[PDB]
């Protein structure tokens, strides 16, 4: 479709120039809906000082289905499983999820570098670090960063 090409070059375009900070997004070879992302580890986050590597995947129906993203990092985190899935709302469609086509790559990449920062234990993809997190935080951290030192650093 010649609106999701236009609208695709455009976010492309504002990815390239103006990404968010700590985060960058780009095509993987010439397909403009094959696309790659990477978002630094936070500050004052157990994360911190990792880098980790995402998918993202620009569906058919673009921008009315959300992009289809998962970590290819490992990452140890209540909301993301072992598979790299992401529990997030901007990621589905409603009425339960949050996507709008007003949203776009970068705001939803974002939202995943926010939800890094402030994991959602109401949502839990992992149910044991989400007791972790929630029960025993000092235990959730240091997890937390012996996986980003294995896995993403
Ligand atoms: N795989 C999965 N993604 C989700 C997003 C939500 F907002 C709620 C449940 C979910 O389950």
């Amino acid at each position: 479709s010649m609106q999701r090409a236009s609208r695709l070059k455009r976010e492309l375009h504002m990815l390239a120039t103006e990404p968010p900070p700590g985060i960058t997004c780009w095509q993987d070879k010439d397909q403009m809906d094959d696309l790659r992302a990477q978002i630094l580890g936070g500050a004052n986050t157990p994360y911190e000082k990792g880098v980790f590597k995402l998918e993202v995947i620009i569906p058919e129906r673009y921008p009315f289905e959300p992009p289809q993203i998962r970590f290819l990092t490992p990452i140890y985190h209540p909301n993301i499983d072992s598979a790299g899935r992401i529990c997030l709302d901007v990621l589905k469609l409603p009425p339960k999820g949050a996507w709008r086509p007003s949203l776009n790559i970068a705001t939803v990449l974002t939202s995943i570098q926010l939800l890094m920062s402030e994991p959602n234990p109401d949502d839990p993809l992992m149910a044991d670090i989400s007791s972790e997190f929630k029960y025993n935080k000092p235990a959730f951290l240091k997890n937390a960063r012996q996986w980003t030192e294995k896995h993403a650093r």
